[PDB]
């Protein structure tokens, strides 16, 4: 196997593509996703998304659908082992990830709303 691809937050398939699909429309070449912190709350569940080809000293890198993920070490503890989705259209260009530090634990207290 491997020893680079495949680290700390695995994303979906469609966050690839809004990589894949811009950067193929930049004519760059074959751009990867560099991820930093842009989360909401104290925890985090975003991440802003950038394309960077070249490297970035000190980023782990996760291999994508149609290119390579690349992220930022302060983001790396964020997103630790979590998971990411990609949902543009119309609504807007939509990001949702999900980790421990954001779902965090509550103890099953039932299951409505606000």
């Amino acid at each position: 196997m491997i020893d680079d691809m495949a680290v700390p937050l695995t994303f979906t398939d469609a966050a690839a593509n809004k990589v894949k699909s811009l950067i193929s429309e930049e004519e760059n070449t074959d751009l990867k996703l560099r991820v930093y912190i842009t989360g909401g709350g104290c925890s985090g569940f975003q991440y802003g998304f950038t394309f960077d080809e070249k490297v970035n000293d000190g980023d782990l890198t996760i291999e994508k659908s149609g290119v390579q993920l690349v992220i930022d070490p302060m983001s790396l503890q964020y997103l630790i082992g979590g998971t990411v989705d990609y949902t543009e259209g119309l609504e807007g260009s939509r990001f949702t990830v999900n980790n421990p530090n954001a779902t965090s634990t509550c103890g099953c207290g039932s299951s409505f709303s606000i």
